[PDB]
């Protein structure tokens, strides 16, 4: 089985790549160095964290630190909705009792104030240097995309990294690439713990999260290697005066304020989607009624369609049926969407029950940003920083997207690796 | 009868007289628009009231759009979960439902629905077409002619698009007629807002397109055409909509604001009116009335005029406050105030003609509250006129509330024989 | 010779303002002074004269029915989601802050979004707030934004001057927020009457947050060198100020989840570090309610029943007031057998009066940020320093009640 799983990931871990090459604008300019860098960090993490013992008794107490971080967001949320958290939700309205809307969309707003915070005292940008220094120099790469894909990790396509302002403007055609792969390889702070509310393995978001750093950076110069010449750190002085807050109590708020807009924006969006769909679902089960079928889903549809690709991660084929929906659903749609029918095989009561090793890769796969939706975010805010650059961002909105799907799949193959391993 | 029948005569007369005597010029208003728009009015009344034809086409499309709006509640099932279920009503009896978590999500849904209808295609194509029909009966210009099919199944201020590029240079009669064909008209998406609350839906669809002809008909008939009408889209025309996932989710976003907005405006002037009924309970206590109620006080003044529009003085005493509700305060006071009507077990029980001509009254945008939402949305794009619109506000409101008056003529009309709802 | 421990006492407080001040020579003799005398005049009036009592509280009674019509369109946006049923279902949990108290800041803004449109709130700045100008060297406002305080909340306190927010100077910010974080609605009063707390105790503090929210705010500063889209319909305006009050909502919400979900998280911090050693539960609730186990002394209790007196008051400056009256009416059952003074009940009844705590500074942070947004910064440098102007003030009551009491 072992010898057997460990050829059926790398041969994973092989199409995937050859994905990247097949799409390369320049397969000639691929940076070995760089892409072979990006791979085997991304794997070393995976040996870290899911397969030594060191590792995971450090992921495990790192959930446990979240863990009390979330049980404290809940006690602003205590107060604000009263009894409408409580456990009488689940005495009188029973699995209804749990709201979408108080138990997820509130979260958001408390990381995105709890960040805040973080980026005032300067919390972030001590790891941002620190994980961005050590990406070039192991892989080559220029010192803002090296930084923007360490400060991609927190922040998805939400937040400007702002760390990569000054370069934004002149960055190369493979350094713009890098940011916005980096932003849909990842989550933000903020989605992350909305997940989270919903029942989404925890230790496995925490190991998404900075795989997507590696992963981001792997397929982003794959697709697009580089070939110009980086910006010198001593010519790029081109620093405008930015605004910036003034104690860490108008951070706090200013993080709260700005996350409750996210929060509103997130159900307003999935109260479209879900409905959405499930008027599609009406359509399709309509047209497919005429011939055949006519319990036909837009949820079986994207199951078929993905099902090959499910089946190159890891998943067996018997259960690639439901993980390609999956995966599917988080592309087409947006990741929150597919979150919120993968939770429903996770509950016990569920009558499809997956197993460990395919739920592990699931989790990982539907961790990112990487959606037909979050290229406008990209677009509509990397224009603000480069104007004279957003005909370059839009033009890369569905190259990103590729890159930032093969990052968590990349990702995937690597969690039904060492935990199909141990 | 007959006279029911005559009766209608005079309402049409009157509402017309009105728009004569504060017309801006009497003088060669163009008959063949004014009659013309009166004879497309009068002919959609009954051709979906009179023929049975129109009635079984009516009937369908109310099931089509109430499994949308069926669709729409699956987005908020998921959203708000168990608060909007069974339960409710089981433990909160009547209070199970949350006007809050019934109906303003609805609005969400549709302002996004329609967002992905207008990035297909669909929406221009029957704007042309309608406001195609238009220019070859009444020869209006083909700026105001789409801006008057676009105002049907679109609100919030969102004219723009067909008339953005034709707004910076229009006439004055041009300008009156979108800000009449936009109060005329309800918002496309809160029309199904209402029928969450339990207002009866085929008749809100045959008011909506009887507001494009009707909302210019007291447009060139208040202020006539009288300078040559220039069209040819100005240069400047330079885009947020990528794909139809964001589409979706622009279109969700936008109708968030739309349900907070219009959300606090209920809790606002229901708040404001018990309190005004407090201080005029209190004044009417020296005068020995301590009922007399802001309601009552509206009822007794446009009591008169819902005499004219063709509702017996019996009950003339409540229609008087529910239009005037409509134009004093605002659509959906008015709406909340009027279910409580519909009810089986209420008291007093209205006829059947005058459930349908207090329906096409009330349905519509234009109140005293609804000038300045006309004026800050309409300035953005050309705010040379932006003093041009504000002093034609009021007149507006008029064109606009007249409108919807003499649909609600041709409704009680054409529904004063058979045409009874439940 | 009761009065030596309480001219002591309100000699030490007005201590801690001279120390925590900004400038000293800027301070207004007169001002300070006259603020002091109303806060230990209105408490007589209603703590001595059985009159006062019942015209002040009536007075009370019938500004929250004027509010309380704003209830009627909660109910008709929510149902009965804030029903009674909610007490028979979730009980303590049923009453929800997001849905009582938030959809209130909304009628606030709609309301006083016509009275300035009809004038009648222009002239109440002028008539009250000019009155207690040539009383004392005002904003012309200033004063009448702190005595709308007595009458509404923290969260529909600063939407009564908000027009002036926008070029107010430094002192009257601080003096309308200070004032206002002290101001505690009157339903919340209310409910703590049927809780065990003297209506007639609470009377006195609801008054007294008007010139002890002056008395501190003006300690800090004067107006330091002497310096202080329109609605088209009434209709609109009401709508126009329905829909800002929403986004006010929207932003305090979103501040006070997230710093009571905060001030929550620096507990688990201070807690683990505490959790290392032998001390920590350690409750920042109680590490600042020890620091004013002292000051407790200082106003009350003068032994061997002080240092739980003040863990009192170090709760409702962390969390809130709330859960300090949720153990103090603990005290006042008959059963409770570690028996106060009827004085030294008077005394707790007034310093956890008030409802400045931490959590509320982002309420003032928000509220801010949609009224004036160039002047949300200008609060959160001066937030904390609010908490402790206003706090203050609240001891400050606590003195006069022991004084006169006894
Ligand atoms: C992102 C969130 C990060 C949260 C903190 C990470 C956990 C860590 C550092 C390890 C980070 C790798 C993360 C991997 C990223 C992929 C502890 O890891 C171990 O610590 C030792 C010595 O410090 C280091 O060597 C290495 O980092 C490693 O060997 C620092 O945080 C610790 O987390 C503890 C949570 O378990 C916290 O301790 C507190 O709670 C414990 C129970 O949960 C109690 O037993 C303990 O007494 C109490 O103090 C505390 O924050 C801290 O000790």
């Amino acid at each position: 089985v072992p010898r057997m799983v460990v050829l059926h990931s790398l041969l994973g871990m092989a199409v995937l790549i050859a994905i990247a090459v097949l799409l390369s604008t320049d397969r000639k300019a691929i940076n070995i160095r760089t892409v072979a860098g990006a791979f085997l960090i991304q794997v070393a993490l995976g040996a870290l964290v899911l397969y030594v013992p060191q590792g995971r008794d450090m992921l495990g107490e790192a959930s446990k630190t979240i863990s009390n971080v979330i049980a404290y967001g809940n006690n602003g949320v205590d107060f604000l909705f009263g009894g409408l958290v409580s456990e009488k939700m689940f005495e009188v309205f029973g699995g209804g009792g749990f709201v979408f809307a108080l138990r997820v969309l509130p979260m958001i707003v408390f990381f995105s104030s709890l960040m805040a915070v973080l980026y005032y005292i300067g919390v972030m940008q001590l790891l941002i240097k620190v994980i961005g220094g050590f990406l070039q120099k192991m892989l080559g790469t220029s010192k803002a995309e090296s930084m923007s894909a360490a400060a991609s990790i927190f922040v998805g396509q939400t937040e400007a990294p702002l760390v990569v302002r000054p370069y934004i403007r002149r960055m190369t055609e493979s350094e713009l690439f890098a940011v916005m792969s980096g932003g849909l390889a990842s989550v933000a702070g903020s989605v992350l713990a909305g997940y989270v509310q919903m029942g989404v393995p925890l230790p496995y978001l925490i190991a998404a999260s900075f795989m997507a750093a590696p992963g981001g950076l792997l397929f982003a110069k794959l697709l697009v290697p580089e070939t110009e010449r980086t910006q010198n750190d001593a010519e790029v002085l081109a620093e405008n005066e930015d605004e910036k807050p003034t104690n860490v109590i108008d951070a706090a708020a200013s993080g709260a304020v700005t996350g409750a807009q996210i929060a509103i924006a997130v159900g307003a969006s999935l109260l479209a989607f879900v409905a959405l769909i499930a008027m599609i679902n009406g359509i399709i089960g309509g047209v497919g009624g005429w011939f055949g079928h006519g319990d036909l889903t837009l949820q079986a549809i994207l199951g078929w369609l993905f099902s090959p690709l499910a089946w190159v991660i890891g998943v067996p084929w018997s259960e690639a049926g439901i993980a390609g929906s999956l995966i599917g659903q988080k592309v087409v749609i947006n990741e929150f969407v597919a979150y919120s029918e993968f939770v429903k095989y996770l509950k016990p009561e569920a009558a499809v029950q997956l197993s460990d090793t395919t739920k592990a890769i699931i989790s990982f796969a539907l961790c990112g940003a990487a959606n037909l939706g979050s290229i406008a975010v990209l677009v509509g805010g990397l224009s603000i920083m480069a104007p004279k650059r957003r005909k370059d961002v839009a033009r890369l909105g569905i190259k990103a997207v590729v890159a930032g799907s093969l990052s968590n799949l990349m990702s995937a193959v690597i969690a039904g690796l060492f935990t199909g391993l141990s």
